């Protein structure tokens, strides 16, 4: 069944709909819309999913495609690490409780301060991006008395090195004495359905660490990155982490694993529920006009991407489903087929979990939606709706 | 003189890059990077150009181009209305000061909250984009023992109504007994330089105009939108609301309306810059990267519309030109604020100037990657206001914290 397909607790009961054995429409009259609504069960089953198909190794939640620091702690409770790339990503997977051990350090998001920090917590890896970075570092862990641990990332535009000139910067690391070479990084991309890319790439990773430990160096792990698609539309057949790790068991090995998803785990376990506001036409085309925008969830709009829109209710149209946004690339979907629907009934927007609400923004002064937590008929706000004074709080008295 | 082009209180002095006697690597140091700087007078003498070219119009300011109370206020003090599109534009502008008597309501971004407050602050004018708008307007109207006043909106999207049906919403509008039909709107479009266009809309305004009028109607209010362009690109030449006045001067002496326009990018937009400080250099084959502090979480326009915004150095070195990326720091391939651009060779530590900022820059900012926003600082001859703090993580994940 399609919706199952996207989410196994998501089901309709009486023509309403339901997330975890709650209703949609209940919680988005309680808590107001629009509404981010995430299942921490379906959130613990991705988690585990890796856990299971890769037992020996460390899986870093990468924090980037979702922020909320009650959805990071879930994860780090179930012995997440997180893949981290700012300074604020660090505060937050310290505050979650991960440990520094489980921490790994990537992008190019790198000033002065936040490697300070980084470095004087003394994290599992920072996977470097450029020459200058490895100097950087080298110098802030020799004021800290420290050592920086490094993985140069690979690649098999702005990110990585050709892997072909790896060697090179390895061995330029091993230079300087303040850092400590211990892995090796490589992220090939996002959203990825046919995995078949990885072998190819894993290959050619493990070709190096092959190379670089007959060279002397010690690489401890072995960070192969996320970037696992999954379902988005209808007709997507998304990977399972148990589908990589038979791609790659007859290549992988004495280095520990690092895996490192995000939109895996979090994107099917999060849906946004927007109240329908206004129908109108313009000459034959219709549009859907709800209280959610490219502010709320900004992927259709940027990205042209696909989010699968269904009733909260079911009863007995193709449109434009379009947000408040004063803007006319701001829509949610374009040219849809969907039953019709009137003012003040509720949409579902799917897959809507990673990078979702971490995009969202408060363009128009539109405060952003509150985000609810559910589990087995259960509820937990996680974020409360904003105000007004929130946005501009910082011009306020200062 | 290039620079002045962009905003005549911008200069170097010296080698160095100063707005309004004041120093950009002075403010980046103070108040580190990101940072977006404005210009307080630049700002003024916009809105006075739209008030000189048209003196008998209200001039509401788009704030969605950028809500900083400080600048509202800033304008408000002049006469500014507001055109807003959001029950947060209302507070935002009430709260700087500016009366609802010069509030005008446009876009589908109409909740029943939204509406009921609007309704209640008695502001000027809804601009109204759906004939359901009315229905659900006359029904709160009535329910506040009140009047809302009207405008349709019309196309000369999701926006408007063909000008060709929108009597048929005038003769609707009519028979709903709490809204007052007090308006024509239009809103013909965004960055324009060639203000060509606006002739024949504001034509096909008058021309309705005259007709509802003809039919009974009492048009108080002749509502012809925003959108005149700016300097974006170094061989951009933008028109003056002078410009725009002389167009239409003769197409307006027929109507008794009073004229309001809704500008927001023409008064903010080259307002205010963007520093950012260089953090690393990077080749990757044939490709030189400059990586820097600000991104996409700052200034989503180069990313999401490929859009071009002016970077110069704040220190000029008499140094060698290169071809780079001016990347920042979110982990997306698209975060980028210049592709394959020409800029003196920078340093780590070094500031850029990222020009043209002002208008849908801070207002499109985000969190992402748990990103703290900019500083906003506003320069007046030689002296500077904070206008906004720094925000910290706390600030992002605040509502998140003890329930």
């Amino acid at each position: 069944e399609l919706l199952k397909e996207y989410n196994p607790y998501l089901e309709y009961r009486d023509g309403e709909l339901f997330i975890e054995g709650v209703s949609l429409k209940e919680l988005a009259q309680t808590f107001g819309t629009p509404l981010y609504v995430y299942s921490s069960n379906f959130i613990k089953e991705r988690f585990e999913a890796y856990r299971k198909a890769f037992p020996d190794a460390l899986i870093c939640y990468a924090v980037k495609a979702n922020f909320n620091p009650h959805l990071v702690k879930l994860l780090g409770e179930l012995g997440a690490g997180a893949d981290i790339v700012s300074g604020g990503e660090l505060y937050l997977a310290k505050k979650a409780g991960i440990p520094p051990e489980r921490i790994v350090y990537a992008g190019v998001g790198k000033t002065e301060k936040e490697l300070t920090d980084a470095v004087d917590s003394e994290i599992l890896m920072f996977n470097v991006e450029s020459r200058q970075e490895l100097d950087v570092l080298n110098e802030i862990a020799g004021k800290l008395g420290k050592k920086a641990r490094i993985a140069i990332r690979v690649n098999p535009s702005k990110f990585g090195v050709d892997i072909r000139e790896a060697q090179k910067e390895y061995e330029y690391a091993s230079k300087l004495e303040n850092l400590e070479i211990v892995g090796i990084h490589c992220h090939i991309g996002s959203q990825i359905l046919d995995i078949s890319p990885y072998r190819e790439a894993v290959e050619k990773v493990v070709s190096l660490y092959e190379s670089l430990t007959q060279k002397g160096f010690d690489i401890k792990y072995l960070d192969i990155g996320g970037g696992l698609g999954i379902k988005y539309k209808p007709e997507d057949k998304e990977p399972a982490p148990q589908d990589l790790a038979d791609l790659l068991k007859d290549l992988l090995v004495k280095a520990k694993i690092i895996l490192e998803p995000g939109r895996s785990i979090m994107g099917n376990a999060g849906i946004l529920i927007t109240q329908v506001q206004f129908l109108k036409d313009k000459g034959s085309k219709h549009f859907i006009i709800v209280d959610a925008g490219m502010n709320d969830l900004i992927r259709p709009s940027i990205y042209n991407a696909y989010h699968h829109i269904i009733p909260v209710e079911t009863k007995e149209v193709v449109a434009d489903i379009v947000g408040p946004i004063c803007e006319t690339g701001d829509f949610l979907a374009l040219d849809r087929e969907i039953e019709e629907v009137q003012r003040g009934e509720y949409l579902a927007v799917l897959s809507a979990g990673a990078y979702g609400f971490a995009m969202s923004s408060h363009y128009n002064m539109r405060p952003r939606a509150a985000e609810v937590l559910v589990e087995n008929g259960s509820v937990k706000l996680i974020r409360k709706r904003e105000n007004y004074d929130y946005i501009v709080e910082p011009s306020l008295d200062i």
